[PDB]
């Protein structure tokens, strides 16, 4: 009996499951104050228990919202399969404050988007009660369930202080239309239409070119959108999908004359996630984006190269000041349909600067309006912090992600732990630290959060309960972000996790307290030299025995050299080289001793990349 | 004693060595009719024995050509280290027919290029004999030894039937100049200067932008150049190094008036080596190029992505008709310094078509001349055969290459074997075949041809002697292209090499004859099922024994699943799953049986990716 780490996480409890059948789950809303996680699904919305999702009943904690038969016949007549496509897949769940806190919901609805307003307890509003501007989600949530959309319900900052839903999706049956859209401005008390809707210019591929959204948030006086689209400026050289960030002013009221339903402050910028060199290596396609609830200045996202050819993913981090810096910089421009994309001199920019917020945007001169009409793309690409990714890996496709922040004050240490999903269903546990003034990282653990054939559709994080939440097509799993005792039974693996520390007095890994052993940055190698598992064993002559450290090698460690050393009194200190018979090497870093004898006995140390793992 | 393949190739003889010290060897010329391989080096040129390079003496088979002291003092005064930089490194060795067959030689010569004419027996010409147009290699071979240059001595097709040396290199001390150059045309009988020199327009980055040549040949009525340079058309999107092919007419006589020393038929085209998809994946940087001596219609080359970021190499094949098709297509154009690169309509092309050969090129109209002056780059990229590479591998940098052709007529099978060098000093043995109307490949073997820290500078192939020739900085090694008996002792490895066939009657691998076993395309799996090594062995109770197929797993096979099956009368047919004690898996695909007993005995088959390897 050697080192052994139990598998994770498919079958103290740290993994909780919930399932009412293959319901194509999607769309998260986490309310930490009420211990509820609202999860959308096909024709259903659930309200789960945040501390333990297994305590929710499929019948008591649900509110079915299946489409109407009139919309089903329309969808079948189009040519779409009625089994899943002509159903209602929820895509928007946002907090809404109308006569108290309620929920805003939106769904595909058999390729006919329709929104609702429901109470927190998953009960419809009184049928006699009317909802101003609700009933049709024409530009609020997509038609096709597979479409990547985004939205956020903003309360403050809009014109006249009214509420509205900023979103970005299709807004037509065919893929022709694609728009960043704001709903009609309604005063929900009196029900009067106080302002028309805002949307990107129709069929202007310079604004959006076959986009795929991954997230959207409200920060300061703006609303930001993260997505990937076809690179309009790369066309002269080839085909490429670039990642973009788009910014609009909350108080944007539109243009003049006939173009009042179009944005007066819409600007987008390419996002830079490359490796610093004379010839950078860009991860151009974004896959997801996460923001911490308490911090509105940092954004984390997953980027991938084109899924064809050689594949590589990467995680980049961006500051709000760097995003605003791109929107405050020069403007890209293509003079004619045959000109090259060149920057604009500051002398030609009209004032007020296009993109800057302004009460009543119709007051702006025709110069400013028509300038931003044909200059949506900023010349500068958004700079990623430190000029390099936080982590990257070859032949891996990374999707959703969630980031946590840890700080041990008495040692003055701050860590960032990234929980990145892979298309193979695994979650990468990646830590970030500062080693001698520079930023490095190290993949701590890899645990399976779903079978290979079941992708991860959505993922969120709860700092209060300290648990990770992953949604798939078949079920929803709750995973703790720290399983020190249940996972790490070795000092080697325990001291590398910032959540954990190795107690030498109880001989077990457990949550970190001051005084326990930990070295995440590997700045003090050999810390576990005294907590190493050493198992002296004398066996009979001739018979062959197996010396090993781990039962099965941990996933993140299998790609490290396992060098065995042997100190014998007659032979001395030397490194064991493998021979066809006596010295056999195992796939778990073990050492087999075929034909044991007198000269074999001695001190046996098993190093792993120059650091002791176990001894015999 | 199981399967065992001896290492290769660092220490019947198939590996022959030659070395007179670290002489920075480079530049090959293979004369199959005289059994001699002319190899350049630092201050020396050698004449080796083609059938056995070890039979050459460092003193009898050499002609030292070290620089003059006047040129050394110049080079030391520049600021270059006199140890290696201020020496003479040969870069051009070409056959020359003057009063019989002689050699043309060119060398760096302490950053002052100088050419010579020497006899085949490595003896200087009589000092009284003069050589027309020889003495200075200003545009004939580079200044810096590390510079990638190319050249070829063409005899027929030039104006007035005179000989000249087409080349491409620096032609200045600084990196400022870079030119495809033709020497002055001299009638070697009378010594009269019959025509001036030809060269690319100076400082025109549209023609060449920091190029790196990899080869050059004469085909038909043209002379082609293969190189990589900065992508002038990619500038509007970023930085990229593209691979180019350049074509000039042999009978090019220059322009009119003042621009007579410039080419009138110079055209270049980007080379396409990508993976076919909606979003192609380009291997943009070429590293070397090989042509078969008997075939002037096929070209093979190694391409790599940018060496920064994620790394990948690939091998592409091109037909002469596809190269000419690009030079016969539309023309790329950038109207202004701020325009985009667009094609030219055929209605605007002047006649005669620029680039087409014409006796006396000064006769062409000013339209044709000035057109090709500003239109050197063809719009079409040279298409690679079958639209995909022949082979590609991740995290490997491939350099020089040589290709052989095999044909077994009685079975109607034609193979192509690629011998591609890696920066780690290894040679990849890659075979190409047709499987159901389509082209596939499979890496047959990987053998070390040089230590890791010693790169491979040049490589050639001799069809007559059937041997491969690799040159490094320290030595020159001769390697046979087929070592069936000395390498393959297993039917599994023997039937995959097109050079080899497994004889079941002598139980050994050996050169292929009709009737022997072979399946390169894996179209008949299980062919070796009767030639499998089966070694029944009964051992004592309790003691642990090791079951294995290979002593050490062959390099090209280590990344394949090793599944052991066990048929016991009581248990039946099943796949052996590894347990922590009894069932141990070795890194060599073996199976260890800890604590042997009665239930363990039985038929033990060891499969490798669904094909039987060995049994017990
Ligand atoms: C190396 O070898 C490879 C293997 O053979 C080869 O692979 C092939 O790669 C392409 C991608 O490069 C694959 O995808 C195809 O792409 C085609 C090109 O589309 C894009 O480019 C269009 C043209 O843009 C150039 O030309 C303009 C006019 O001159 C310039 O203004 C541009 O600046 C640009 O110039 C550059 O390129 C020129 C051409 O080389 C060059 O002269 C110039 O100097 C400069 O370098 C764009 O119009 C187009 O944009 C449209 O579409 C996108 C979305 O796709 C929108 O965002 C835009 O708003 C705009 O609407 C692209 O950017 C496509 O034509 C082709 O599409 C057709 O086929 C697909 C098949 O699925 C259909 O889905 C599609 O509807 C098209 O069908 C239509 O046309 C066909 C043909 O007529 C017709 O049969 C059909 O009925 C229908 O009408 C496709 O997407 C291609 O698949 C790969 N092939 C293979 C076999 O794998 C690689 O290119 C080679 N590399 C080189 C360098 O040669
Ligand atoms: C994401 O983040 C990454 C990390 O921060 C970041 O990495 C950096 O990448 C660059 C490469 O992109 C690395 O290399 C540098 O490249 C610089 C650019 O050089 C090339 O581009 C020049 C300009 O071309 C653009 O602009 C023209 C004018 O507008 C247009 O006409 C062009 O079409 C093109 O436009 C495109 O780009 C615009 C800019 O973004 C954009 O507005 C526009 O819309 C369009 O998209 C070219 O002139 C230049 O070509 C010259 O040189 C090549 C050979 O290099 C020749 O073949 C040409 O004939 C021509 O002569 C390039 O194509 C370089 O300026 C920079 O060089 C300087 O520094 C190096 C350091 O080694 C020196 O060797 C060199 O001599 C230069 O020094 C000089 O300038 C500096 C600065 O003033 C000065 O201090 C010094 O004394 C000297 O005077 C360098 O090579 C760079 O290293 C990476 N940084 C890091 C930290 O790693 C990446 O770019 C980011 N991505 C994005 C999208 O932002
Ligand atoms: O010292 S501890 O904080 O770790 O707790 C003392 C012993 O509890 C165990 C299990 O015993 S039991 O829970 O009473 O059944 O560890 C377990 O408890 C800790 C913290 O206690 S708490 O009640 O759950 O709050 C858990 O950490 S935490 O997630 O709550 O922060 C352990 O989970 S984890 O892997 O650290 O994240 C949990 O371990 S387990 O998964 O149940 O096995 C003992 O652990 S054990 O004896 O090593 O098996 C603790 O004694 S210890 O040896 O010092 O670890
Ligand atoms: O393989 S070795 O030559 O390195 O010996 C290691 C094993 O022998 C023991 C037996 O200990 S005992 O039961 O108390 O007799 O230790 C003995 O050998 C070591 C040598 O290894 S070391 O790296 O030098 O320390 C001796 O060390 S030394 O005298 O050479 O300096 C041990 O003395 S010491 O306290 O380590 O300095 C010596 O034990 S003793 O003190 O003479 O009695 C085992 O070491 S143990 O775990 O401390 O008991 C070693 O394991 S084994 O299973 O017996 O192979
Ligand atoms: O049947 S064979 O053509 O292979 O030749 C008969 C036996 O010769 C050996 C070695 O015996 S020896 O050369 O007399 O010393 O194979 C060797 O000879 C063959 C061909 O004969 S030749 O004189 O060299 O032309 C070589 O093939 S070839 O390269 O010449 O085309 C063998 O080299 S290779 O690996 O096939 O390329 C060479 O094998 S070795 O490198 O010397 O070991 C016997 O091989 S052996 O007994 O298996 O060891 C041949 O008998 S065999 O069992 O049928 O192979
Ligand atoms: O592990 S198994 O149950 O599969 O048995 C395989 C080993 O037993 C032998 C002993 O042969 S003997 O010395 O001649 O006695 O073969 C015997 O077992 C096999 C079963 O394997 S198989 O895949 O079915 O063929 C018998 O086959 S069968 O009767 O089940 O159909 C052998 O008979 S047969 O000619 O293969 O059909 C049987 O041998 S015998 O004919 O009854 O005498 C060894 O096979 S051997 O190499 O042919 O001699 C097997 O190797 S072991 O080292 O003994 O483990
Ligand atoms: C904490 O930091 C320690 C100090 O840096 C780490 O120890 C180091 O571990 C590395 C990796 O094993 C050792 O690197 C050496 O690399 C050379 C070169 O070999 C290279 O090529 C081979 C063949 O392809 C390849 O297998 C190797 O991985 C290398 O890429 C080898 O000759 C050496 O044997 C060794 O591998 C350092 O030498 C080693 N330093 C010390 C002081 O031990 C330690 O692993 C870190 N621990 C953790 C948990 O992060
Ligand atoms: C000649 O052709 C035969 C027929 O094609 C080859 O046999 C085939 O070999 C492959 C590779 O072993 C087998 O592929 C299967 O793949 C599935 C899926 O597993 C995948 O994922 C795992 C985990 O990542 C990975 O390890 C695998 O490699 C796969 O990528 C597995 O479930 C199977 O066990 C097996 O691996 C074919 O099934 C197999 N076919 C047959 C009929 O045996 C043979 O290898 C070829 N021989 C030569 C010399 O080329
Ligand atoms: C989360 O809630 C579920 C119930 O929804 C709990 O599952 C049961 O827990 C008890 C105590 O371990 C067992 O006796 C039961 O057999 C469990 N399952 C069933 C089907 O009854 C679960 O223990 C809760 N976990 C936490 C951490 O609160
Ligand atoms: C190639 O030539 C070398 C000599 O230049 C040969 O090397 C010697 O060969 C004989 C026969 O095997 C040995 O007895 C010698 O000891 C070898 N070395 C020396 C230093 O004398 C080599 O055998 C030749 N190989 C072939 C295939 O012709
Ligand atoms: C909406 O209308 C009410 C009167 O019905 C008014 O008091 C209020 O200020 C208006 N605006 C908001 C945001 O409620
Ligand atoms: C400017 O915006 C403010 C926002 O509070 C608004 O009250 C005001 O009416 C707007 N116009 C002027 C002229 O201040
Ligand atoms: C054309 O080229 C040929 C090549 O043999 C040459 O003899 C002839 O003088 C050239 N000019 C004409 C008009 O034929």
């Amino acid at each position: 009996n050697l080192y052994y780490e139990p598998p994770c996480c498919t079958g103290k409890e740290h993994v909780q499951d919930f399932s009412c059948g293959p319901l194509h789950y999607k769309t998260f809303y986490m309310d930490e104050r009420n211990n509820a996680l609202y999860v959308g699904a096909m024709d259903r919305i659930f309200r789960l228990n945040l501390r333990n999702i297994s305590q929710s009943i499929c019948e008591r904690d649900v509110l079915i919202l299946e489409p109407t038969g009139s919309d089903i016949l329309n969808c079948v007549s189009k040519g779409k399969r009625e089994k899943v496509e002509c159903r209602n897949h929820i895509r928007v769940i946002q907090p809404m404050n109308f006569n108290g806190q309620k929920l805003y919901v939106c769904g595909t609805n058999a390729h006919n988007p329709k929104d609702y307003v429901i109470n927190a307890n998953l009960t419809h509003l009184p049928r006699s009660q009317y909802v101003p501007g609700i009933g049709l989600g024409i530009g609020k949530c997509p038609y096709d369930p597979a479409d990547n959309s985004t939205a956020v319900y903003v309360e403050n900052g809009n014109p006249f202080g009214l509420p509205a839903l900023y979103a970005g999706t299709n807004a037509e049956f065919t893929k022709a239309d694609s728009v960043i859209f704001r709903s009609d401005l309604y005063n929900l008390t009196n029900g009067r239409k106080e302002a028309n809707f805002k949307r990107t210019v129709k069929y202007d591929s310079k604004l959006l070119d076959k986009p795929n959204f991954v997230g959207s948030f409200e920060i300061g006086e703006f609303v930001y959108f993260f997505f990937r689209e076809h690179a309009v400026e790369y066309i002269n050289c080839g085909k490429a999908v670039y990642s973009r960030v788009a910014r609009v002013c909350k108080n944007d009221r539109g243009g003049k004359y006939m173009i009042s339903q179009n944005w007066a402050t819409y600007l987008k910028a390419r996002m830079n996630c490359s490796i610093s060199s004379e010839f950078p290596f860009y991860f151009n396609e974004i896959q997801s984006v996460y923001k911490m609830p308490t911090d509105d200045t940092k954004f984390y996202a997953t980027f991938t190269t084109n899924t064809n050819g050689l594949i590589g993913s990467a995680v980049c981090s961006y500051d709000i000041r760097d995003i605003n810096a791109a929107f405050d910089g020069k403007f890209k421009e293509q003079a004619t349909s045959n000109s090259a994309w060149l920057p604009v001199l500051n002398s030609k920019v009209p004032e007020p600067r296009p993109g800057t917020c302004h009460n009543d945007t119709a007051t702006l001169p025709d110069s400013v309006l028509n300038f931003i009409r044909k200059h949506p793309l900023m010349d500068k690409a958004v700079d990623h912090e430190f000029g390099n990714p936080v982590f990257f890996k070859r032949d891996v496709i990374l999707t959703k992600l969630v980031v946590d922040k840890i700080r041990i004050d008495k040692l003055n240490q701050e860590f960032l732990v990234y929980f990145v999903a892979t298309t193979s269903g695994h979650i990468y546990k990646i830590v970030q630290f500062m080693h001698y003034g520079q930023r490095h990282s190290n993949l701590v653990d890899i645990f399976e959060a779903s079978p290979h054939s079941e992708p991860i559709r959505e993922m969120t994080l709860s700092h209060k309960t300290g648990s990770l939440y992953v949604a798939t097509d078949h079920q929803v799993k709750q995973i703790d972000i720290a399983m020190c005792a249940r996972r790490y039974d070795s000092c080697f693996r325990c001291v590398s996790d910032p959540y954990c520390g190795w107690d030498k007095d109880v001989n077990a890994c457990r949550p970190y307290q001051l005084g326990l052993l930990q070295d995440v940055a590997n700045e003090t190698s050999g810390i576990c030299d005294t907590s190493v598992l050493r198992k002296k064993v004398t066996s009979s002559y001739g018979q062959t025995l197996h010396l090993s450290c781990f039962v099965k090698m941990p996933e993140v460690l299998r790609k490290k050299q396992t060098r065995w050393y042997h100190h014998s009194t007659e032979k001395g200190r030397y490194e064991v080289r493998y021979t066809p018979t006596k010295y056999i090497d195992t796939n778990e870093g073990g050492l087999v001793l075929l034909a044991v004898n007198e000269g074999d006995g001695g001190r046996y140390d098993s190093y792993l990349d120059g650091t002791l793992l176990c001894s015999y």
